[PDB]
């Protein structure tokens, strides 16, 4: 995972300038893309503990979805190792990415109500925040344009960041680590009716993010009346879905299931 990545075949757009860094989108268009198209879009956020990682992680998935007619992109965002930020800054960057795609939907050939947020682990957390967590800051961007994604596809996300409703000192410690009140960046704590649809892929033998946290999330989302499809991968570990692991079997399966989810919600045309 090189940073910055090459991302061969990607067009590069700076979606945000902040702390003297240009944050980029690596954009993959379908071969028949034309101006004035209104395609569904997907924005992928890499994983890495909000500390490290690279948009290269989701290059294969971007190529797949561009092949299916989406405008597919991988977003850079600030991380601890490179930028000395905390989780709340990462969340602001992810929201800025969705905002930017919506703002620029016309020139991207994109339907601004068919923008999917996606990511792995910490990036799956970010994608979830774009669907369901209120904005915590108003950066220098179009405030009239919503940051909220229209759907999410999450690969073993972190979804519970506060222990409330499940130690005042631990919540104080988390406040310092996250850059805000832990509940304010905890998707689980913002479960309500009327949220965008999503699909989640999670291994049952995940020792980083316990499967039980995701089962609790999905159960509560379903009780609130939301479409929240949880696909367990029996015995699979954290990062199982990545391109280049386990003969690409879980990679291919998550794409197949994600594709069908996007068909189900009317963001993709059926194959053939
Ligand atoms: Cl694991």
């Amino acid at each position: 995972l090189r940073y910055p990545p090459e991302m061969p075949g990607a067009e590069v757009k700076v979606y945000k300038k902040v702390d003297n860094v240009d944050l980029k989108l690596y954009i993959y268009k379908p071969a028949d893309w034309k101006p004035a198209d209104r395609r569904s879009a997907i924005v992928f956020f890499f994983g890495g503990g909000w500390q490290s990682g690279s948009p290269a992680q989701f290059r294969p998935q971007c190529e797949y979805f561009a092949g299916r007619g989406m405008v597919a992109m991988a977003a850079d965002y600030r991380v601890g190792s490179r930028h000395n930020v905390k989780v709340a800054d990462c969340v602001a960057d992810a929201k800025s990415a969705i905002r930017w795609v919506r703002q620029h939907a016309a020139e991207l050939g994109v339907d601004p109500q068919k923008i999917v947020a996606s990511g792995g682990s910490a990036g799956g957390h970010l994608a979830a925040c774009t669907v369901m967590v209120p904005d915590l800051e108003a950066p220098e961007e179009d405030h009239t344009i919503s940051s909220q994604a229209n759907a999410a596809i999450l690969f073993n996300p972190v979804l519970i960041l506060s222990r409330e409703g499940l130690r005042q000192d631990w919540e104080e410690r988390l406040r310092e680590r996250l850059g805000t009140e832990p509940k304010a960046v905890s998707p689980y704590h913002h479960i309500r009716a009327g949220l965008p649809p999503m699909i989640i892929f999670h291994g049952t033998a995940d020792n980083t993010v316990p499967f039980e946290t995701i089962r609790l999330f999905a159960e509560a989302m379903k009780k609130a009346g939301n479409r929240c499809e949880l696909v367990p991968f029996e015995g699979a570990a954290h990062g199982f879905f990545n391109f280049g692991r386990g003969d690409n079997l879980a990679y291919q399966k998550t794409l197949e299931l994600a594709d069908e989810f996007l068909v189900e919600i009317g963001f993709l045309a059926p194959k053939g």
